[PDB]
């Protein structure tokens, strides 16, 4: 499966909707793996971090 | 900060506890970034995905 497909899911979550052209000029694989991964672990850690409380407090 | 520090938390979340030696023999940065990124994306896309319902349904 194309890596872009997975990264696409992040494109919307990390910053869905915009105006400026996304364009593209990544040096290699790491370049993309740098921002998406560094961000993913944090986002991944974020959802899980709040998820523990979300189930507890919840919301009407 | 070392990348492993970030990939470590993922190590426990992606599969905490085991038996077989983790070892190590990654070609470069990508190699690690290949699994950790691709995973954390859906991983974050997962928690984020259920969190929306968790707040709602929650649990006694």
């Amino acid at each position: 499966a194309s890596d872009d497909e997975l990264f696409s899911m992040l494109d919307q979550r990390f910053g869905g909707g915009e105006d400026l052209l996304m364009s593209g000029d990544n040096g290699m694989t790491e370049e993309k793996l740098r921002r998406y991964l560094k961000r993913t672990v944090t986002e991944l850690d974020s959802v899980t971090a709040r998820l523990r409380e979300v189930e507890h407090r919840a919301g009407e």
